[PDB]
């Protein structure tokens, strides 16, 4: 009646994909999102092979490239201007390729599919107000800020790095530790060199610049420098100090990409955390994506891991909701499958970010 299978807090890329996968299975899903639907959150751009498998299982892979997603299989990494590593991800495995696809492009696609799933109801500009638990400490009722009351079998935090579900429903507090270098991303015209190949540049002074195409006709430039330097560089908004700083460690192959940086004003900061929560669930409440882990954005994997979590959670929840197994066993299974994968990328990110300056150490991180 007001009984539903799953109440998903947050309709980000993780939450959307979980809602679609559950809705495809005929589960009764309510998604609560505080923002308006059209609010575009720019975000990560990368899908790695495991994420691509989810997209492919959702029936979405063709539409990803039709909407500007790009299949790639190479990366060059430079340190102090010289090539350190070249990676061909498909040299052994034809499916080793990755995809560049803006988070918001993929989320809009998924939302279009949800629009046709009659068992899913998406509520925008809506928030959870209060919950009630039963004698077994499972949430049994949820009231929303519009006055709507629901009775869900399962509550999911897909609500991102400041997860309400984590903080308020599970009462978990997370220590922060900021990094000393921020990371910022800007969008520019696309140079032939960027269209050709992804190139990452780092230097012994702690500079980083990563150039890669996005969409049909744009390029990203992701940069990082120590905080005060980064501030000075972004202050000069016609961009001359940044172009010059890039020229110190970015060689001729990417000269046109550097010339494409006409200004600094549309650079955006990127969140940087370090987390992998030792529990992904309690009672009938589970979490995914940035609610449970924060990887250094140097890895590129924030969206990708949210999508991998979503798929594993949809599998585990489908089992529970079908009565193939007890919810606690299904949630325990979700955690065992995801935790080691998320942990490895969280460790890898931190190892990469802290080893920039040291050419040998940085190459060693790539290899291991
Ligand atoms: C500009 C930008 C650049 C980025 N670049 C990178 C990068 O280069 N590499 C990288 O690895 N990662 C990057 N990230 C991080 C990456 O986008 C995220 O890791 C990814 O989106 C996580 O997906 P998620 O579904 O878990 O959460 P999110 O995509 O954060 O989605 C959470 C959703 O929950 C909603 N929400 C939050 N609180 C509530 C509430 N109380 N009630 C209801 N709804 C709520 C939010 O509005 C949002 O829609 C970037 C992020 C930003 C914003």
């Amino acid at each position: 009646d007001n009984h539903i299978d799953v109440l998903i807090n947050g309709c980000g890329i993780g939450g959307a994909m979980l809602a679609y996968l559950l809705g495809r299975q005929g589960h009764r899903v309510v998604v609560v999102e505080q923002a308006r639907r059209e609010r575009a959150i720019n975000g990560a751009d990368l899908l790695k092979p495991a994420g691509i498998r989810v997209v492919e299982a959702a029936g979405l892979l063709a539409e990803v490239t039709r909407r500007g997603g790009r299949v790639r299989h190479e990366l060059e990494v430079y340190h102090d201007g010289e090539l350190l590593r070249y990676f061909n991800y498909s040299s052994v495995d034809a499916r080793g390729y990755f995809i560049l696809m803006p988070c918001e492009s993929l989320r809009r696609l998924v939302l279009e599919k949800i629009d046709g799933e009659a068992t899913v109801e998406m509520l925008f500009e809506t928030r959870i107000e209060a919950v009630q638990r039963d004698e077994r400490h499972a949430i049994d009722q949820v009231r929303l800020n519009d006055g709507r009351v629901l009775r869900p079998r399962v509550v999911v935090g897909a609500d991102g790095i400041a997860s309400y579900v984590r903080r308020r429903l599970l009462d978990i507090d997370v220590e922060r530790r900021p990094y000393p270098s921020p990371m910022l991303v800007g969008t520019f015209a696309l140079a032939p060199c960027v269209a050709e190949r992804n190139r990452l540049y780092v230097d012994s002074q702690g500079g980083l610049a990563y150039f890669y195409p996005i969409g049909f006709d744009r390029a990203r430039l992701v940069v990082s420098f120590p905080r005060e330097e980064a501030r000075e560089l972004m202050a000069d908004t016609r961009g001359e100090s940044l172009r010059r700083r890039l020229q110190r460690f970015v060689g001729d192959e990417s000269a046109e990409a550097i010339a494409a940086v006409t200004g600094t004003s549309r650079f955006k900061g990127i969140p940087i955390g370090y987390l992998n929560l030792d529990r992904y669930w309690a009672d009938n409440v589970a979490m995914l994506g940035d609610a449970i882990h924060n990887v250094h954005p140097i890895t590129g994997q924030g969206m990708n891991l949210a999508i991998e979590d979503a798929s594993a959670l949809a599998d585990a929840l489908d089992l529970a909701l079908r009565d193939a197994c007890a919810l606690e066993d299904a949630l325990a299974g979700y955690q065992a499958e995801r935790f080691p994968v998320n942990q490895a990328i969280v460790s890898y990110g931190h190892a990469l970010a802290t080893s920039l300056e040291d050419r040998q150490r940085f190459a060693g991180v790539f290899d291991t």
